[PDB]
């Protein structure tokens, strides 16, 4: 039950203050009074690690796909249902094919929690968090569009 363009930044620090950056969480869809079912999509990129020497650290980009449907119910306020998993063949890149295969689940959703517009500005509340085997991640996002 959304249609706007949010857009922000999530700031990171794991491994003990040793990362920065990380990507603009963008959300687009339509759906309402039509049916109970819309595709949320959410196209982001997670700026972690680097290879800028020889590849000692990791390779390969992030990705998530999130989905959920729209229901909005309550008097006026709307429902949290953003899920997402991560998971790829990325974490070891510094040997003749040695990798870790650790596949687990990643933890990526956030809460709703919208307040009332004032004169023109929505910020949303979701708190997000990883499981990377041990990675600490505090992120704030700090949307700054309209709503619909």
């Amino acid at each position: 039950a959304t249609s706007t363009v949010t857009g922000g930044y999530a700031q990171s620090d794991a491994q003990g203050q040793m990362n920065k950056m990380g990507g603009f969480n963008l959300k687009y869809r339509y759906e309402e009074d039509n049916s109970p079912l819309g595709v949320i999509g959410s196209f982001t990129y997670t700026e972690k690690s680097r290879t800028a020497s020889s590849g000692d650290y990791n390779k390969n980009q992030y990705y998530g796909i999130t989905a959920g449907p729209a229901y909005r119910i309550n008097d006026w306020a709307s429902i949290y249902g953003v899920v997402g998993v991560g998971y790829g063949k990325f974490q070891t890149t510094e040997y003749p094919t040695y990798k870790n295969d650790t596949s687990d689940y990643g933890f990526s959703y956030g809460a709703g929690l919208q307040f009332n517009p004032m004169e023109n500005v929505a910020l949303d509340f979701s708190y997000e968090q990883s499981r990377i085997r041990s990675v600490d991640v505090g992120t704030w996002i700090a949307g700054v569009g309209y709503r619909f």
